[PDB]
């Protein structure tokens, strides 16, 4: 019925075989035959399919109201799968500001495919429209986008895809199915980086793939079993006990969230601020009508790079580590740490500025993490 | 020094922190920062490196005496790995047998890449010679095969393509480190599926990659990295500890595999044995040039497949199973189950006859294994 | 500061070594010496020590304000090694519904070392010290106890136990360190079974044990490493990740607690209903005193046993299981189940009725089981 | 049949419903019921049974040629489950050199319950029928004991128990299930640290018991279900796994034994040289009749402390640390690390002299251990 009992009950995740209200860990790689061909339960070789594996595809399928999971060896593995749906010669658009691990697989390892591939601002859906070369076969978005959270229209570009005959794909991860479900707006198909919210721990990386089409399905399962990056029984066992509190996590969260936010705007060693609740923010509008409620990453100015460094020394409960989505609320300096490559005009000119602060908010209580970042931007 | 001392204490599985005598499993996918850019041990984000995905790296570059070790969710995704150092246009010579895996991922997965291949009968090295190409970049070889354990002449092979400026790569899994070791003849790149004699157990999908060249090593590091098809720590560990005891499980098997051809070569019911221990297989000397021993893998041929049925369901100790490298001894019948999907006149042609039995011997007595086959041979 | 900042950030759960932010799990047992007794960090044997175990030992002692943790390796193993801090000839005072594993251990291992134990009705303290015997050494309680949910006040305990030289020990399962603390209120020793809330997800078999006394302290691990219930380390790991979220669970348990019982005490097919936070109930104000929430464990009256058998049959989302603290909302009929073999009669006359139901709320949709439940009733 | 075999296909460690050829790890703690008393499998919590626990219980029950398994959290804990068969007043007999554990725990926890201990040189069992009192009810004998691999009659220790109304219990863990199987002698009980030899990768701690007689087994079942020192999911399948390998282990052990011992008994820096294999040792005879291998353990005598230390220093392949049974090889002074408490001259009485060293032999090259062994001694 509603998001939190659809999260403990949804999914197949006990032992039909001896009522363990938890999925057994098969660390396992073959299974006993019958008579040749004749599989006891449809398991015959663990790259294929593993029943602790298809526990978690079974809960992403079912919290995204997709029909078909598949579970890989990281958010880029995932990423990588999707892609090589296409061929040589096919043509993708993507939001301008793709997470840099996709950016960089993209440009620097399926480009020597021969996929072609073309970054452009897809807050507005007119520039997918005139983006889209008779090669496209593809449409990728991820919103809202890191680090300056940019909303692109799921509806919107799902239509756009549906009319020139591209596959549509939503990257979110930062929403998390508990917020925002791309296959009911018509998209394709809706991954994730497991290794942040929906693990929720920090301690699993880990990409989920939901589908509705069973064509698309069967085109990803044997990219799967043919290239391998499949998610190990142990992994996919901590991703299920993971997602169990996935909304509990995610509604803290957002109440942090609110709060910090208000803090942020008052703050006067503070000036712009990112995120898709701010009502000024492009497609603020947007964001609402496709999602109920937000991402925990918020970007947010200080005066310059030391400014920076002296907020993340003065927390007391921020942590300095890469990666969003765990318990603890994280910290970090797009500058200095994700986009460190990039020359630093072309970061100003994105807006990535080196007094750029990037926090994940984790579950701690609200009012400590306002208080804490407070007095740490009372130090500037 | 000798072979079952370096397997005991060659890389680095122990705990330098605690002295642990075993590899911590590093379940996490962040690690703490004390200031932006100093990591505290080189780790930063679990997909990049991981302590335990780095402890079974070092296990398999000391065990083939390379440099770099690399550890992908499964076999298939290693190999998959290796071929992405090529670009659309770069052509393959492998040997024309290879893993039904390998060739479908290459036939189905990377010809849309524009990676073109050739399967030729590498038997005969100067077949590479004749088919290599102007826009030849890489030779793959397994040796030995399966399932009729052809045997290539590694290092001619690499000498061939140093002079052809290829990159030389060997699918060592049937023989395992113990017994052969690519890097030393000169190939660039040996790989293995560790689902199979490495983690020895049945109970682990891995692959394994190592290299002595640093910039091949770079790429094969920089692809991980962004494509993500990486061993989890749970695996990781789990292939550590099967490596411990990899000498004496291929010496067990060697044993019994002597045992079982003599008594395969005896028996009425069986026509054609294939093993390389055979003084009559081709290339016998020069696998014994090249491996101080051999895999586990028999294939031996009974009247049809009704024989080959009673075969399976007579022995004791004989599992029904998918995969090799187990303790238990496997049995199976390759044009019913790995092969089915090639039309059978052509299995025919190939030698894969309905009647041909493949097993893989595991470390269960020598006398029981030999009595328990002969006797249901006998049943023929 | 606040809890659920502490649940995040009190002990130690990074990698000092790595800086991985998870606490390594050392599936090992022994440990490297650089000199003969010269330990790296402290570790030599596993039983003794082990760094995971460290982790989650150091997390209970923080959560309840101790300085000593000890894992074992479940709730009744705690008990046990609490109750052989006593000799043949010693007595202990206990309240008189006891969880039945510990009235078991007592009455039918305890007891046949000389240990002398008495059941009586702490919900008065002064029934207490009635009981006391020129030879009682220890006073265990259990607040609120199991089904009925009887308080007995942990600050008089403490007193009393203080002014006759007793070890005062509270059970705290019930209610976990996120509501009551025992060790705050001059109580010796805390335990928990910490198979229920604290691991939180009906995957771990655990017990935990904190106290402040240096001397008990080195008196339970004596006994700890020479009776050896440890805790491994793999299900100390998922203790220490279970417990993050322990706060969020408890919280969302604590909603769904106040209008279940809202629901049940309007229902007409149920009659009494028994928990701590029923103003009429029995040391309601006590339970307010000692404890700023509430357990999820609530039991009520229904007519009969076949009452009880239809509500369980036409619920969607109770799940007909043992123990509690579970993710899931769990059902059971105490008289069918755990009391079975009480005589029907002794059951009546303690309030252990026929159609007496208990159930352990879990983290579903607060309205969800509300209206759940109601359904359910309306079938009777 | 043979050995090697009944290792590999002894128990049940398959999945019956998925076939997976391995056991699936249950991290569950409890069950689904389909009614209010009917297990599905006969699972209702894991506390008192966990199918994977199941899985190893059922591997040392056949291994032993017993009816019953039990698995405990450590040896000292199956230990001590054992020792709760008695009640206060009842006496044990026991060897006079047991394991420092075992002879802790008896003398410091067991006695303060009543329970009443004589250590006797029970290799002569005529010692045994003088020990006897009217309130002996159990003898407990380790063979060969630690460090001085004392031998004790098995079959006459059965015998003498059987006479005499004893319950008897052999502590097997020097010699594993491959080399003596007391049951097989008419004893009771049979133990084990598995954290030695059986789960062999020094990344277990755990205790197995086993026992043919059916009210034997209910006593136990019905202690460890009250007092919990039950082994967890993931530690009882690292131990089915490692069990895999004991006879290939045993064996490589077994021959690196007698040729270290060669080399030992020649070198004119170590003196008195003690094992059983050795023909002037006392019951080598006995020894013989009752196992058809040997202990990796030996002592040996160098000259004093210092000659002790230097020996461990210039060792290769011989690791310092505690505990033995691993994959590597273990070396000690017990006078400095297992009996330091012991005074010196009490020490020496008992021929635990400052130069006694102990090595657990490894699966290291026989070559290897001898040479780097011999060496090290030259050095002296
Ligand atoms: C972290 C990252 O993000 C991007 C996206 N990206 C590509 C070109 C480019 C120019 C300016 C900015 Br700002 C971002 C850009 C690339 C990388 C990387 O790791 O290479
Ligand atoms: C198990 C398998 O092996 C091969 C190799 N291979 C490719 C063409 C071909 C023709 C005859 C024979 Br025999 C083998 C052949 C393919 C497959 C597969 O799964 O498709
Ligand atoms: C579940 C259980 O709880 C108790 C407590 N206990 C002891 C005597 C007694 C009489 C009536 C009632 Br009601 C409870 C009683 C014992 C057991 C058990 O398993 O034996
Ligand atoms: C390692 C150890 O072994 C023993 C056995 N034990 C008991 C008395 C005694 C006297 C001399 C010698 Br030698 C051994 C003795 C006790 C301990 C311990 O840790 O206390
Ligand atoms: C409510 C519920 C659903 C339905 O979810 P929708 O959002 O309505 O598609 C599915 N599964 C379970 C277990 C549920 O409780
Ligand atoms: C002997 C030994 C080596 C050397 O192996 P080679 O086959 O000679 O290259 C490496 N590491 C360890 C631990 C060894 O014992
Ligand atoms: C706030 C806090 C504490 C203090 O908890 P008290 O309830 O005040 O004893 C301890 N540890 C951490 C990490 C905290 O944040
Ligand atoms: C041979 C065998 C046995 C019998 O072992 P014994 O030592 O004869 O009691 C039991 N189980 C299996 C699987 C065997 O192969
Ligand atoms: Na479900
Ligand atoms: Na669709
Ligand atoms: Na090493
Ligand atoms: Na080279
Ligand atoms: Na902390
Ligand atoms: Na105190
Ligand atoms: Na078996
Ligand atoms: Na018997």
């Amino acid at each position: 019925s509603n998001k939190k009992t659809k999260l403990i009950h949804g999914g197949h995740t006990t032992d039909d075989y001896t009522g363990a209200v938890t999925t057994p860990i098969y660390q396992t790689s073959t299974y006993l035959q019958d008579d040749i061909g004749d599989l006891r339960q449809g398991y015959e070789y663990s790259r294929t399919a593993n029943p602790t594996r298809s526990s978690v595809e079974s809960v992403i399928a079912t919290l995204e109201n997709g029909k078909h999971g598949f579970a890989f060896s990281s958010g880029v593995a995932a990423i990588s799968a999707v892609v090589m749906l296409l061929d040589k010669g096919d043509h993708i658009i993507l939001n301008s500001d793709v997470y840099g691990g996709t950016y960089r697989a993209l440009t620097k390892v399926f480009t020597r495919f021969g996929i072609e591939v073309d970054f452009v601002d897809t807050t507005h859906t007119d520039s997918i429209v005139q983006a889209i070369r008779p090669t496209t076969k593809m449409l990728f978005i991820e919103t809202p986008s890191n680090p300056l959270l940019r909303v692109t229209d799921i509806k919107k570009s799902a239509e756009i895809a549906k009319e020139h005959g591209l596959i549509s794909v939503v990257d979110n991860t930062f929403m998390t199915p508990y917020y925002q479900n791309p296959l009911d707006l018509g998209i394709d198909i809706v991954l994730h980086s497991a290794t942040k919210y929906l693990g929720g721990h920090s301690d699993v990386v880990a990409g989920l793939v939901a589908t509705s089409d069973d064509k698309l399905a069967e085109r990803l399962a044997f990219i799967s079993n043919s290239t391998g990056g499949i998610l190990g029984p142990q992994d996919s066992y901590l991703l299920v006990r993971g997602i169990k509190t996935l909304g509990l996590r995610m509604e803290q969260i957002n109440r942090s969230v609110i709060e910090i936010i208000k803090m942020l705007q008052a703050h006067p060693a503070v000036q712009q601020v990112f995120h898709p609740s701010i009502e000024s923010h492009l497609n603020h509008d947007v964001h609402m009508a496709q999602a109920d409620g937000h991402t925990g990453v918020i970007a947010f100015e200080v005066k310059n790079t030391e400014s920076a460094k002296q907020l993340i020394k003065a927390t007391s409960y921020y942590t300095l580590a890469e990666s969003l989505g765990a318990v603890e609320s994280l910290i970090s300096v797009p500058a200095l740490m994700t986009h460190a490559s990039i020359p630093a005009d072309i970061r100003a000119k994105e807006g990535i500025t080196d007094g750029l602060v990037r926090i994940s908010v984790g579950i701690e209580d609200t009012e400590d993490l306002v208080d804490d970042l407070k007095q740490a931007l009372d130090t500037l």
